[PDB]
């Protein structure tokens, strides 16, 4: 079983020098928290947080950083790469890539105002990397409710409060111009933008997305604090503001009954929300991890040990 207290012994100071990387970084990419947080969320979802999203192409197995939801989206790897080399200096073969990447998911929640805790720790490292499962189990934009749902009890997750909580990763973080498009302009092949959209903010929306515009551009998830972690994202939906239709769907969706409850009692209370973030990130960083002797305690995050 995963333990909060697995480095007391061994690497007490693990967790003082992930956040020391995180907070260098954050003074020249404020993102880098965000992207850290999501490169844990897409580690669990694909055969659980065994850092498998980490390791880079080999000529038997394809790298998940090509998957439809990580290429052209996924970042950070070199930070990672740089708080491992750092943790190998303090405590040789110690740490896993899985669990400094849990570690640095939560350190970065902390470090943008969020809840603070010790996550449990125990995992090791895979010994592939899984391309396929990746493009089946990673969530999109375009999904429907029903389908978000399916896609998080797939990996483990069952409950309404692990979606609706989790989602609440969107309080920060980038979303590219692309993913939107629909919404703004022919949504579901309707000619029309999504009903479920603010007008006021679809004008905005679209001024930041024009039609036949760059496809890339970046626009943040949460418009009222775009890099601060709290219960904003919430107090968004309610205004019918989710940016993508994949959060606007936790309050408007037909198939919201269990959902909308959940959205309203995190945007009225920062405690519950919290709550409810550690307790569903908790439960997302124990889906299927390899632990005592399997798997192993990878040197180098990008490449399995020889
Ligand atoms: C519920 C289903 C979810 C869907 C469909 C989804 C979808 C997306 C999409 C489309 C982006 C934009 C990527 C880009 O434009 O490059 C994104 C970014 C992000 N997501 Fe999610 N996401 C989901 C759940 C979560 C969860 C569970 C977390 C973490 C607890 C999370 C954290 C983030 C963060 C922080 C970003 C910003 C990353 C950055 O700026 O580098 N997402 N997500
Ligand atoms: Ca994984
Ligand atoms: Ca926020």
């Amino acid at each position: 079983q995963l333990t909060p207290t697995f480095y007391d012994n061994s690497c007490p100071n693990v967790s003082n020098i992930v956040r020391d990387t995180i907070v260098n970084e954050l003074r020249s990419d404020p993102r880098i928290a965000a992207s850290i947080l999501r490169l844990h969320f897409h580690d669990c979802f694909v055969n659980g947080c065994d850092a498998s999203i980490l390791l880079d192409n080999t000529t038997s197995f394809r790298t998940e950083k090509d998957a439809f939801g990580n290429a052209n989206s996924a970042r950070g790897f070199p930070v990672i790469d740089r708080m491992k080399a750092a943790v190998e200096s303090a405590c040789p073969r110690t740490v896993s890539c899985a669990d400094l990447l849990t570690i640095a998911a939560q350190q970065s929640v902390t470090l943008a105002g969020g809840p603070s805790w010790r996550v449990p720790l125990g995992r090791r490292d895979s010994l592939q990397a899984f391309l396929d499962l990746a493009n089946a189990n990673l969530p999109a934009p375009f999904f429907t409710l029903p389908q978000l749902k399916d896609s998080f009890r797939n990996v483990g997750l069952n409950r309404s409060s692990d979606l609706v909580a989790l989602s609440g990763g969107h309080t920060f973080g980038k979303n590219q111009c692309r993913f939107i498009m629909d919404r703004l302009y022919n949504f579901s092949n309707t000619g029309l933008p999504d009903p479920t959209l603010n007008t006021t903010y679809l004008q905005t929306l679209r001024g930041l997305c024009p039609l036949n515009g760059n496809l890339s551009a970046l626009v943040d998830f949460d418009l009222r604090t775009p890099t601060i972690f709290d219960n904003k994202y919430y107090v968004n939906l309610e205004e019918q503001k989710g940016l993508i239709q994949s959060d606007q769907e936790l309050f408007s969706s037909p198939n919201a009954t269990d959902t909308i409850p959940l959205v309203r009692s995190f945007a009225n209370s920062t405690q519950t929300f919290f709550n409810a973030f550690v307790e569903a990130m908790d439960r997302m960083g124990n889906i299927t991890p390899l632990t005592g002797t399997q798997g192993q305690i990878r040197l180098n995050c990008r490449v399995v040990n020889s």
